């Protein structure tokens, strides 16, 4: 009674698609109580619901021979409802039993060719002769009243929803031959489910948009104000105009597209007229959506604006923007690659206040995009899309389409040997028997250049607590700072504590200090932004203090993050390590991290994790309360963490079943966490090499005796095969010597040994 | 010899030992009562409502003196030098 018009009219009596063998285009096989629930009498026509208001109706007959769970239909109505078999369809009567005054069905000649005559007497007679055939205004029904499939395109129907077109009222023969090529122009209206990798942000766009659009009365009544404009932004080609078309085509709202260059390419003084005639025409129509695409072209930073007419379109845009108020019920959205590349006068309140962020798709978004872009190809059975989605690590929503196109072209190319050089009469199997293999996808992947290799990736990591193993104390002391302030925030209000906002790991170099950040980020399902040393040290060699702000503001729009500043000591040891000229702590970059860290309220759930190998040169201005507070010393793996590390590195490589990792982890004693990832690779080359060697030597010896005929040898080495490790152990070094351990173990007892009041006891 | 900002980690680290306990004594109770899901007598009003001394007994085990006694000398040997450069004392106007 407060939250219930929010449904899309889902019904208990939904009938699911069931195949039929009939040729009548308006016969329905319904459940037996279908005439009974709503007391559906005979003599009317029901209103079946598909999508995008692109539907197709039937004449509802007392033919209830089907079952109680599904509906049996032909291709005609279910497909002309613009829904495939697998879309929900509502059943509901429509009292619009009307007779067509002047209709307009558009034939296609190839289906019509043969007998032509006059359209009326030759085709409208044997089709409309009281044949139980009502339509919906604007469809293309399929005619099985001949030997072959024939479609006529409905355009005009005097009743607005639809009617039972009858010959009793005159029917014009003004239909005209159309072509199959014209379907995509109407299918420019894109359904909702044709977007992948955006299930996280599309929810935000929905909650912002449909509630203001499909329920104006609630907003006008309660008085809460819908947004005056969204501002999507992301790397180019992630399919944003498609998002706008989806959002405005599945909510029933007129859509108007303003291109960027198309405005900035007309005569000086004519573009502004186009902007006015766009914002004017939109407000006249229904609740609309203006999508000002490529906004950083008609409104760059001022530092690009140099002409006067270049700065008059911006003013016209601002005037039209703030001219919007609640009367018009119009909503605007934009698109730019990076938020700060827009004129700052636009973000002021009332114009583009709120700002969604489409990002690079993540490991499952790529799978969804691939499954969308390969729903037409004839993939071979050996295809594995969950595989190819895994290694494409820079691609965006447009690169994957090109990749699939390239694989299809490669299949065509391998078919060209048997294709005649002048094969205009391309044979049926040459058009249909095509099958793309993993050979093709790996080839095309190797021949693709990713478009987005240089953007910080914000996605939940997959490494879990079972890889590191051990480290029991760190597990708890890292839960209680990243998970508790997220899963139980009210406990932090029952008492008065403010959550911590920092940790500082320090340990021997290369000892799984990164895997702990990813593990804890994987626990609480939090994003994970990694900043590497070779990146901060770039900032120290030029501009600073203009990108750290942007890093933090990126982490803010994706809470809860676990921002991981790797090698906080990079600048400090790249400046002298107690530099000779004098410079003590400040380095123009860490200072900026401080300035941003303090100016960030704890309510936002952003936790900053550092990691250093030289935990004394680190600036003493960060180890102060209110900033990175404590220090956790990550020791070398002891006995169980080594077993887990070995079993984590040896997962993708088929290992022998008689290998004793419990022994190999018991002899390797002071080994780091990064010299057990070497033993588990140098023990692969010793099996790779012995594989190519024996392959080549067999191909040799067989050619020595070609008449030997001896064939069908399966494989000489499928397996890492112990007595490989027994050799890879001969090149196994130790990263950190003992003196490099009693250097940190003698720093812990410097942070320690200034404590120890545990003798404290409350008297009585 | 405790600073004004080392008594604010005997007063927080004495609360992360209550947040811990009241967030364990909750979760532990969930798994407990699945032994008797039909008991219908569950949900004690408060397992730990209170900072509850014997926490400061423990939080005092991670109390670190920030300013060592060898660094508080550099100041007391300054302010004492602003004095001893003063004191005209027996100054007294005639009659």
């Amino acid at each position: 009674l407060s939250t219930a018009i929010l449904k899309q009219k889902n019904r208990p009596n939904r009938l699911i698609v069931d195949e039929a063998i009939n040729e009548d285009n308006s016969v329905v096989s319904l459940s037996q109580p279908k005439m009974d629930e709503l007391q559906l009498f005979r003599g009317d026509t029901v209103l079946l619901k598909g999508k995008k208001r692109r539907e197709a109706v039937c004449i509802v007959l007392s033919d209830d021979t089907c079952s109680d769970e599904k509906i049996r239909m032909n291709r005609v109505v279910r497909n002309n409802l613009r829904v495939r078999l697998g879309d929900v369809i509502s059943i509901q009567p429509c009292p619009d039993v009307k007779y067509g005054k002047r209709i307009h069905v558009l034939p296609i000649d190839d289906t019509v060719e043969g007998i032509t005559g006059n359209l009326f007497e030759v085709y409208l007679k044997p089709y409309f002769l009281e044949a139980y055939r009502p339509i919906r205004k604007g469809d293309i029904f399929l005619v099985r009243g001949g030997m072959r499939a024939v479609e006529f395109k409905v355009v005009e129907t005097d009743p607005s929803p639809y009617c039972i077109v009858a010959p009793d009222t005159v029917i014009h023969c003004e239909g005209e031959p159309i072509k199959r090529e014209d379907e995509e122009e109407s299918l420019n209206e894109v359904g909702y489910d044709d977007i992948g990798g955006c299930r996280k942000q599309l929810a935000q766009i929905k909650e912002m948009v449909e509630l203001p659009l499909r329920h104006p009365a609630l907003f006008k009544a309660i008085g809460v104000k819908p947004p005056r404009g969204i501002l999507l932004y992301g790397p180019p080609g992630t399919g944003k105009t498609l998002i706008a078309r989806a959002v405005a085509n599945e909510t029933g709202a007129f859509f108007f597209l303003i291109n960027g260059p198309e405005i900035m390419s007309k005569l000086a003084g004519e573009s502004e007229s186009n902007l006015r005639k766009a914002f004017e025409e939109a407000e006249k129509n229904a609740p609309a959506i203006i999508f000002i695409d490529e906004l950083d072209a008609i409104a760059p930073k001022r530092e690009k604006t140099h002409g006067e007419v270049e700065r008059r379109i911006v003013s016209q845009l601002l005037t039209l923007m703030d001219g919007l108020k609640q009367r018009a019920h119009v909503i605007v959205m934009a698109a730019t690659n990076r938020p700060n590349s827009i004129d700052p006068a636009l973000r002021r309140f009332g114009r583009f206040d709120r700002e969604v962020d489409i990002g690079i798709p993540d490991a499952t978004g790529r799978l969804e995009i691939l499954q969308i872009h390969t729903k037409n190809m004839k993939l071979a059975d050996d295809v594995d899309l969950e595989q190819v989605a895994n290694e494409t690590h820079g691609h965006v929503g447009a690169d994957l389409a090109a990749l699939c196109s390239e694989a299809a072209l490669q299949a065509i190319r391998k078919k060209m040997d048997l294709i005649d050089l002048e094969d205009e009469t391309i044979d049926a199997e040459v058009m249909n028997s095509l099958a793309v293999t993993m050979d093709d996808f790996r080839w095309a992947l190797s021949q693709s250049n990713p478009s987005a290799l240089r953007e910080t990736v914000v996605e939940v990591p997959q490494v879990t607590w079972e890889d590191i193993g051990g480290l029991e104390d760190v597990k708890r002391e890292l839960q209680e700072l990243v998970q508790y302030p997220v899963e139980h925030p009210d406990k932090f209000l029952k008492f008065g504590m403010t959550p911590s906002k920092g940790v500082l790991f320090y340990g021997p170099p290369g000892c799984g200090k990164t895997l702990l950040a990813k593990a804890i980020a994987n626990e609480c399902q939090a994003n994970f932004i990694s900043i590497k040393g070779p990146e901060l040290l770039t900032m120290w060699f030029g501009e600073s203090e203009a990108n750290v702000r942007e890093i933090f503001d990126k982490a803010r729009q994706a809470a809860p993050c676990v921002l991981f500043f790797d090698e906080l000591d990079s600048i400090a040891k790249a400046r002298g390590g107690n530099i000779g000229d004098g410079g003590g702590a400040a380095d123009r970059v860490i200072n900026q991290i401080l300035t941003e860290m303090d100016g960030m309220s704890t309510k936002k759930n952003v936790f900053i994790i550092g990691a250093t190998n030289r935990p004394d040169i680190i600036d003493p201005a960060i180890l102060r309360p209110g900033r990175l507070d404590q220090l956790i010393y990550i020791p070398l793996p002891d006995e169980k963490s080594r077993v887990a590390i070995l079993k984590a590195n040896l997962r993708k490589s088929p290992v022998a079943k008689d290998v004793d990792l419990e022994f190999l982890a018991k002899m390797t004693n002071g080994f780091s966490g990064a010299d057990l990832t070497e033993i588990c690779q140098r023990a692969c080359k010793l099996a790779i090499r012995e594989s190519i060697e024996s392959e080549i030597r067999r191909e040799r010896e067989r050619q020595t005796n070609p008449s030997a005929m001896e064939v069908e040898e399966d494989d000489p080495v499928p397996e890492i095969r112990r007595d490989h490790f027994e050799e890879a152990m001969r090149f196994a070094r130790r990263s950190v010597s003992d003196n490099d351990i009693r250097k940190y173990e003698m720093f812990a007892q410097t942070l320690q040994q200034s404590r120890g009041f545990g003798s404290f006891r409350f008297p009585s």
